[PDB]
């Protein structure tokens, strides 16, 4: 249950995600796609539309031995605090790196994969990790916080290597 991971330019990677209407047994069979699609690559998150798959889902696991599966389905922002910047790589964009801003702590509300709601407070990696497969959700990457210069580098850069 690998997915096919979306690359750019694929404009299907630009969609937003529709609310989930009920956590059903087709709802968490997507999701333990999700896992598995993600483990089979190095990475710590996902976001549905990552696989094509449009609706307000992410799964994370930043443990090293991939036994800890987080689920967050239709997540909300309730409060953020600080800002910070790591050198993020995104799976849906080969072989870039670039340091982008994000909140240093986020506080959010979600359903987790038996849809029962819950609340989570983050830091560290697991808030830059949170606020990058939430901005997948609305069809923001990474990228698009950096210069037209530099996004359009990365766009050059690309139809270089899925043209070989
Ligand atoms: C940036 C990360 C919060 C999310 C991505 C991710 O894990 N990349 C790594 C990373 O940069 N670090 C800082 C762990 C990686 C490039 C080292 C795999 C993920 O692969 C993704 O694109 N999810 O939508
Ligand atoms: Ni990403």
């Amino acid at each position: 249950s690998v997915l096919q991971v979306l690359h750019i330019p694929d404009e299907r990677l630009r969609k937003v995600a529709k609310p989930v209407e009920e956590v059903n047994a087709e709802i968490q069979r997507i999701v333990d796609d999700m896992f598995e699609t993600m483990y089979a690559e190095e990475g710590i998150g996902l976001a549905a539309t990552q696989v094509d798959i449009h609706q307000r889902i992410i799964v994370i696991d930043v443990s090293e031995n991939r036994d800890e599966r987080l689920v967050l389905i239709n997540p909300e922002l309730l409060e953020k605090s600080g800002e910070t910047g790591i050198e993020e790589g995104c799976l849906s964009i080969p072989e870039q790196r670039a340091l982008v801003p994000r909140a240093e702590k986020v506080k959010i509300r979600a359903l987790d994969r038996d849809g029962k709601p819950f609340e989570l407070e983050a830091d560290g990696l697991l808030a830059i990790c949170i606020q990058h497969e939430m901005d997948h959700l609305v069809g923001k990457l990474f990228m698009d916080y950096l210069s037209p210069l530099k996004q359009q580098r990365i766009r050059q850069k690309v139809e270089k290597l899925d043209r070989l």
